[PDB]
């Protein structure tokens, strides 16, 4: 056997791990099928796109198209239906129609040979016209093949008459193929539009209570989760909910020594109460969960729990699993690092002693919170654990309940950070936090919505308890406005953390990214109503944000994107597409100073003539423009973060 | 099982087809592997390279290092020994004694825990003991050992027991790895030098004549080889040595009706006389043939032949093999074209209706020329041939003769002519005579001597019969001497189409690459005698140019290359390295005006510091100088193309 086939078709992408992991997408989300497509002599190629379902069964016709002249790279746009593992062929094969098309239309003109050259076309229809399976379909053809043949008419004629409109269709449809010769298929992993899409809310159960009684429980808190849903939220994502230890706590501001009441970090998971299982007295029991939850769904919230893999000192695993720690010479285990981040208050779980027992606990843990509804997990630091260990358990976990996803909570260098997506992760936390200038965003947004694409799936978290960026510390308000319409309109996964409304921006220190006393590591009551009715919160903002995202299927997609010119640094401008809808967004980025601006859009990018003027709605005022080529835009900081406008019919 | 081992070593290169085809070198090259390697959590890894031979015997240990910080790819430099299939691997493994020193040295200075952390580093340097092979190396590390455990010394030389250089080189030669972790083999065909390395005349025998018998024989054509080795040339280039058909033959200046005495054209193989496996009646016998390969081998030259697989329309395949041909409904066979050009005079194969028949006559056609001491073919026009016969047909003759070298004869877009290489062909031509300006010489090398290069070897003809560029015709002799210049020392194949010593360069017209009067259609006599007395061969700059190849191993190699910046456009700067050779060379490709410019030579890439001077021999003259960082050069078309530089020890 050779490598290569007949009609040589060659490194076809996506692929992830040169075919050993599966590329990713999600129900009803399109992608770009692409490779390269070339024959030997001079004659035309042609190429297609064989999606076969986890079944087996073929998807619909679906033709290449050389994506630029001369690069022999052809392309073609697929959607995936229901989920499960997929597979994709590419098809090649000599196009002898196109080929006998462009020498007829010299050679019956210029009047040379001309019975050869129709008999020759008339023989190609008939092949045609065999491996049509319509009765109506192969009549045509075969009308096609008797004028061709008749020499009674005219040269020109004969030749007319196999390049109407009517031939064409059904050879588009059916066409002939020669030497049809076929990729290795390769695999595709379809989930829930949930992985790809999705808003998400960061809150402290604890923080939601009372005067009688401070720390909050799952009851008092469940009072927060209509808000939540009203600001078009779909997640809910809660910090660790289990026994927090009390050897070495921390105190507030992330002080070494906790007083008597100091609550401590909820990272710090385990004491005599209670492992990754169980739930801090505090909080309340497993029922009162179970209705937190129930209230949640009730709202069209999922809760998504984070697991931390690691221990306080006082966690039961310290002495039923001793093996599961890295011990020195004189028996300690040395607590948990992020350098220059110092962790006293936990010790990291060792995995060469015992991988398998902490496999099959690990998975124990998650079915028991899966059994509880909770079908969505942030994996807390992932990179300090083996990329190994969390291939197996996503496999084993996706195995049985394929709906379950992960989020991978890993700030660290790329080729880790791709890895981890690669071997399961469904979703990724990003650099966006350190994203915030126009060439930083352009080269950014440029890198996630290309190849990585294939997969890796971003999480915008604005802010998050550990980040709180110079940007917002600087900017005030506007610099929240700005940042929420970015994360809400470049990725269809985005999320904040609760504080950020209203535009909580005092840093522990100047040039730290921690808030000055964090709720981390203390109580952090707030008074949501009086921010209401003072307008000092951007719901408002936020909340019309998730109603565009809702009524325009253009944001729910990552892949397509378009970054259109301007002539200002500060000044940012943005499309995307998905069928008939396209929303163009323009931003600001500029948060004390009002900037004007003119943007040029790319007009072909939106299936659109250079000359055209098309109509658009600000849909954050209702306001209508009429917008081409050429744009004066004035964004004036408090007043506009930015233009998101819909293109009408 | 999990894709992904215990420490991550991904994408590991070169690497051709995803690993279905070989990586590629010759005896003697050296090449960089490299992988993405990397360990969860913040301890450091290492990684090394471990090449097998074909028996399945371990190089050398070959440690990697870290390419560019932040990037975890790693990287080095393996060299290939024998002929045949080797392959390789990179290991992978965490390095705890790098992490526990770098800890170490914190850690005792500040005085934290230090007898935990010496007594820690005194256990791992007995791990490492334990493995040492050596008496003298493993009582070193033993003595660090008991100075690590020593209580009654201070903290801080207790620990610099462990640091010195003589415990270091013991640690770098024998270190202690944990977890390690194997990638899966990858193929590597390693093959003669001559694929990678030689120089290449090519001339028409038939043109070697005399007075009495102006067709040049066999024994006529051998009288013209000590002046070619004398050159310092490797390999001789015959076009085909075959009979040519009558019927449509070519007249002079490639017009379509040939008189009585035109001779025709070689690639219009086969008449009654013989096909692809016969001698032309006016070149000789078989026998001429063999005193002609026996006389060139004497001489260090080894013979190329031209297969060119077509047919004129009295070759005997055309009514003993129809089925080998397209025919057309009238039954005749449409002569061969490369759009715009134009071949009446032969018929093309078509390799659908008996490739099997192709494929086996095809390789007993070339164990014939075999049989009689050819070692290398020019395949003419591949590209019109399937790539998939080629593949097949290369496979066939390097399983039982891996000593034989193919060369792709295709000017054609990148990935055909790339997916050649990949499928099997040793050597490629390539753009060269289209890259004149430095930019373009500039671009094109980087690509040649970066990635493609585990699947390429490059052939730069300067000129070929059909390719009399532009800048030869406008800048005359001066300009022949730059291409022979760059093309010499910027790949280590080159070579020239005889004439080109002469500076011939009338073309046919304006705006044409055909020389007038082409060789290809008529006897081209020359007086070579005549041109050596008479000084207007550039002869003796092609023999120097050769004699230094021979001189200077860095010009014997592709991979090592570096461009050095100028102040202007039309000078340009290069160095190439192997071991201690490194030769530096700085071209003038203004052929009409003389240049004077500063060359501003990237120090470091010569290995050695910015201050320095080093003393250079400019081996065209055997003129001296000394350069450093900033050298002033004066190149007078003429007089000087060229420096081209040795450095002295
Ligand atoms: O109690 C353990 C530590 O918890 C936090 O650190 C978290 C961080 O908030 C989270 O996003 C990251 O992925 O994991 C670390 C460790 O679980 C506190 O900021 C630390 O001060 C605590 O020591
Ligand atoms: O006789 C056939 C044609 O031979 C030449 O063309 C060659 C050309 O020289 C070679 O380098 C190219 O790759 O292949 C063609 C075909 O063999 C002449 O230049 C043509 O005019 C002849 O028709």
């Amino acid at each position: 056997p050779t490598v290569v086939g007949r009609i040589p078709v060659l490194d076809v992408r996506p692929v992830v791990q040169r075919g050993r992991r599966p590329a990713k997408a999600v129900t009803g989300e399109s992608f770009e099928v692409s490779a390269t497509v070339f024959r030997e002599g001079h004659d035309a190629v042609g190429a297609n796109v064989v999606l076969r379902d986890p079944r087996g069964r073929p998807g619909p016709w679906t033709p290449m198209r050389e994506l630029a002249p001369g690069t022999d790279r052809w392309g073609a746009t697929v959607t995936a239906g229901e989920t499960g593992t997929w597979s994709y062929t590419v098809e090649a094969w000599g196009d002898p129609v196109t080929t006998w098309r462009h020498h007829a239309r010299i050679k019956i003109p210029a009047g040379l040979d001309t019975d050869l050259v129709l008999e020759e076309g008339a023989r190609l229809y008939e092949r045609a016209a065999a491996d049509v399976p319509g009765r109506e379909d192969r009549r045509e053809l075969l009308a096609a093949v008797d004028a061709l043949r008749d020499e009674s008419r005219p040269a020109a004629s004969r030749l007319a008459a196999a390049l109407t409109p009517q031939v064409d269709a059904v050879l588009a449809r059916h066409p002939l193929r020669d030497l049809v010769t076929s990729s290795d298929p390769l695999p595709l992993l379809v989930e829930r539009e949930r992985a790809l899409y999705g808003a998400w809310y960061e809150f402290f159960p604890r923080s939601e209570g009372t005067p009688h009684t401070p720390h909050g429980t799952f009851r008092t808190a469940a009072r927060r989760l209509p808000a939540i849903a009203a600001m078009g939220f779909d997640v809910v994502y809660l910090p660790p909910i289990h026994p927090i230890g009390t050897t070495h706590r921390k105190g507030r501001n992330n002080t070494l020594s906790a007083t008597g009441d100091d609550v401590g970090v909820p990272w710090a998971i385990g004491s005599p109460e209670g492992g990754h299982d169980s739930i801090h007295p505090a909080l309340g029991t497993l029922d009162d969960f179970d209705h937190f939850v129930t209230e949640a769904g009730k709202l069209g919230l999922e809760i998504a729990l984070d697991f931390a893999l690691q221990c306080s000192p006082d966690h039961p695993w310290v002495h039923k699993h001793p093996e599961w720690f890295h011990h020195r010479p004189d028996g300690t285990i040395a607590h948990a690092e992020n350098p220059p981040k110092k962790y006293q208050d936990i010790y990291p779980i060792a995995f060469d002693a015992d991988p398998d027992g902490l496999a099959t606990e690990t998975v124990r843990i998650l079915r028991h919170w899966m059994d509880h509804g909770v079908r969505i997990f942030r994996v807390d630091n992932p990179h300090t654990k083996p990329v190994a260990f969390w291939e197996r358990v996503i496999a084993d976990i996706n195995g049985t309940d394929p709906d379950v996803i992960f989020l991978a909570a890993a700030f660290t260098r790329p080729a880790m950070m791709a890895t981890l997506a690669q071997i399961g992760f469904q979703q990724s936390y990003t650099y966006f936090t350190w994203r915030n200038t126009k060439q930083e965003l352009t080269e950014y947004l440029t890198e996630l919505s290309g190849e990585a694409a294939s997969y890796m799936r971003p999480n915008f978290f604005a802010n998050t308890p550990d980040i709180l960026h110079a940007y917002l510390q600087h900017g005030g308000r506007p610099a929240f406005e700005v940042r929420a319409v970015l994360a809400a309109t470049l990725s269809p996964t985005w999320g904040i953390y609760s504080g950020y409304e209203l535009c909580e921006n005092t840093p522990l220190r100047e040039g730290s990214e921690e808030y000055l006393d964090s709720e981390k590591y203390q109580l952090k009551p707030r008074d949501w109503t009086r921010a209401a009715r003072e307008g000092t919160t951007i719901a408002p903002l936020v909340t019309r944000l998730n109603t565009i995202r809702r009524e325009n299927p253009a944001l729910r997609q990552l892949r397509d994107l378009h970054f259109h010119p301007t002539d200002k640094e500060e000044v940012i401008a943005y499309s995307k597409r998905q069928g008939s809808n396209t929303v163009l967004v323009v931003v600001n980025l500029d948060p004390r100073h009002t900037q004007e601006a003119t943007v040029s859009l790319d007009m072909p990018q939106l299936g659109l003539d250079w000359h055209e003027s098309v109509p658009v709605r600000d849909e954050l005022t209702g306001e209508t423009y009429h917008w081409g080529r050429a744009n004066y835009v004035r964004l004036e900081p408090g007043r506009t973060p930015a233009h998101v406008c819909t293109v009408l019919r």
